[PDB]
């Protein structure tokens, strides 16, 4: 089949209702997707919900014979890591630790997806819990709940699915646990040290609440260092560190969903090393093709937890190898050219352009916010946010909605400054457009 | 790192209980490993946990330049599906369709891991049923239950760990719903239509003792045609034609998970072709390398469900593209080369030998089953089981067991009539041992 037929083909099986283009998966390339039908060329901000950490085809895989080779060999066949090893596998998780790897947390576990990452950090924080109130003399079938944020978005699985709370059309009609969920006390604009203080200990009186009413029953506190798909909502360090904090007291693990923060698009491996909090799991996958935990702090205090333990977690696959082999590439590269840094220096740069923006448009580009490449802007009403949307698509621009009323920038870690440039510039034309 | 310290490097990182060798991933062909290490050859009836339909490298593939290229072009990125469509996603989604479609189940959809696709089945029937309900005046928060067996074996996720029962490693101290779950009236040695008939009839009678207690309540039954990991416990056709008859009767779905009977091992596309029962959904995986669900029947009878509304399932990748690149390949050489009847040709010929076993072993070689290429036979006590597990590893043939006392057989569908013999000359060699 032809590229203007594939959404006739695909229409017969599946609900159609993606972009409007079809990939061109050889000529698209950094930050440009190409359209197979027209030969046009799309100012990627976007990058496949920034999962893509390089872009499209980035050279230093493009080019590289050896790694050819072995992507050929990974991609031939799908083993079942779970069981069967191989140098392949072995390369990608020594790659993996020495390039994002905490020393605090060894324990390493992969599997496809990113929901069911989030829900392995779950299931490692309900046993622990569970053993760790055995081990005290606590009754061992408490210990089965998660205090999680409004507007958290962590998975369309069944775990998840109790926990994400963004638009309604993702939970509603599904089978939920009741778990105790609290206000995100996040920035906004046009609010001091104080304000920000006193709706944290709102939040921090909330959580407490929790904890004291079902007692031992809280197995672990998840939240997204910055929440993506609810807003680009993002939280003073001081929050975390008063989470953390409250967790020890209680003896429930912090656990953090990076799937979208992670990786580098802060300018870290990681937000939470920008946010001086030690987590005890940590939840990843987007960028890292492969997804998966991190485990360790408390979490090794119970000799006898789902890492040390045979059977407690498995997939069938653990993991996809080929994305394994990409990911373990990718990672090289990351390292070999100092793209942490790269998304600081650029990050910085995105960042003032919209601070110019919200000065030369003060009544429509609202708030804006970032840290690293990982930015956004809101506008004041839904229906002004769909309309630049679909301004910035005639403009060839592809960005991503999120909420209400916000505009967000996935870039790829390699985004050029002159790139950053044609973004702002095709904002700045559908704005006067807008209003 | 090299092949020999594979087991080490893992090891800092990961609980490392699988195989006792090294994929060779080059050098491993057809129904053989190579252990990188010694270069040891393993007759594989294993297959990735059934995960594999052709086997390690298999020449259709390997010889296929133009395919090379393509799985190439594929596997360098990972899109979002989800959004980005392509002509490498067209062409798997048709050929699916072709070879493995059913008329009845025209809406496909895609997501990587075997849970999560049953997970997406029964969010579809979650919503199919409080819809329903809710066309029907009856209250939409009704629907939030699943009809299952005991012995099913469904996925470790947030949902399938309600469903899942057989070690109590795998659920053990994990929140649960609280499902109705039922008897499993399996076949067993022994038994004749009468006594078969009085044990469904005492499965029927709690499957609708459960359907009348919770009214309106249980969106649907789910089932595997043939319980794998459960013990490869087989139902005559009577009793699932029953099952359908009554979710009928009380407005549930009929869901079946073909995860691991599916894509032809039974000897047909699906198992359920041959139990002569329609599914409304049927969830797939293993060896299709992507996996999701074909829905249909009754799923259309409610307008709006899951299926023709905008972002009630969704997935970040939609399913890996290298994955649908490959299963699409391989779905080719099913095809071409005629593979689900040389699975009946070869399954009656294992099958046959497993008879020839149990006469020659008539107190140890218990009850041999098997649909297709689907086999087993049971051992008296599961030390017996393990053991011959171990004595058919020293003779380099690689089987999984199931349950307390089952070896299961999980060859390629291109197994030959010579590699069944060396694994049965194996078995023979291996039981006076055992003994
Ligand atoms: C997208 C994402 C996930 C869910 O990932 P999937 O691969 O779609 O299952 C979980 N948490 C966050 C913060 C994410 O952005
Ligand atoms: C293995 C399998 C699944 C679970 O598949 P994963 O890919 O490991 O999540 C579900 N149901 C059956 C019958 C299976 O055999
Ligand atoms: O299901 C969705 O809303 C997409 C979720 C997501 O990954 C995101 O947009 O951040
Ligand atoms: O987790 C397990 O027991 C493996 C599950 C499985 O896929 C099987 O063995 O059939």
């Amino acid at each position: 089949t032809t590229p203007d037929r594939v959404h006739e083909v695909l229409g017969r099986s599946m609900l159609v209702d993606g972009l409007d283009i079809v990939l061109d998966l050889t000529r698209s390339g950094g930050s440009y997707l190409v359209d197979a039908i027209t030969g046009r060329r799309y100012l990627d901000m976007f990058t496949f919900v920034a999962s893509s950490a390089l872009g499209m085809n980035p050279p230093a895989l493009v080019d590289d014979r050896e790694f050819h080779a072995e992507l050929m060999q990974a991609a031939l066949n799908k083993p079942s890591n779970s069981d069967v090893y191989s140098v392949a596998m072995a390369r990608f998780v020594e790659t993996f630790a020495r390039v994002l790897g905490d020393p605090a947390l060894p324990h390493l576990f992969f599997v496809e997806g990113g929901a069911l990452a989030v829900e392995n950090a779950l299931k490692a924080a309900f046993d622990w819990k569970s053993r760790h109130n055995q081990a005290h003399g606590i009754d061992p079938a408490l210990g089965t709940q998660v205090l999680h944020l409004r507007g958290a978005f962590h998975g369309r699985s069944g775990y998840t699915l109790s926990l994400t709370n963004t638009k309604p059309t993702i939970t509603a009609r599904f089978p939920k646990f009741d778990w105790p969920r609290i206000d995100a006390p996040y920035m906004r604009p046009g609010l001091d040290e104080p304000a920000m203080a006193a709706l944290e200990a709102e939040a921090l009186r909330q959580a407490r609440a929790a904890f004291e009413t079902r007692p031992h029953d809280i197995a672990c506190f998840v939240a997204e260092p910055i929440q993506g798909a609810g807003g680009d909502r993002h939280f003073r360090p001081e929050f975390f560190a008063a989470m953390r904090e409250l967790c020890d007291e209680f003896d429930a693990l912090l656990i953090f969903d990076e799937v979208q923060t992670g990786c580098g698009l802060t300018g870290t491996a990681w937000a939470y090393q920008q946010l001086d909090v030690a987590p005890d799991i940590v939840a990843f996958g987007k960028k890292t093709q492969v997804c998966g935990v991190m485990a360790g702090r408390r979490v090794d205090e119970v000799a006898d937890n789902v890492f040390a333990v045979p059977s407690r977690l498995n997939s069938t696959w653990g993991g996809n190898l080929t994305d394994m082999v990409r990911a373990r590439r990718i990672l090289e590269v990351i390292e070999a050219e100092g793209l942490f840094e790269r998304a600081v220096q650029h990050g910085k740069y995105l960042r003032a352009r919209l601070d110019e923006l919200a000065a030369d448009f003060p009544a429509v580009v609202l708030d804006p916010r970032g840290r690293g490449l990982m930015c956004a802007f809101s506008l004041p009403t839904t229906a002004d946010r769909d309309e630049l949307i679909r301004q910035l698509w005639q403009r060839a621009v592809i960005v991503l909605p999120a909420g209400a009323d916000t505009v967000r920038f996935r870039p790829p870690l390699t985004v050029s400054t002159a790139e950053i440039d044609a973004a702002i510039a095709a904002v700045r034309s559908a704005l006067p457009v807008v209003t």
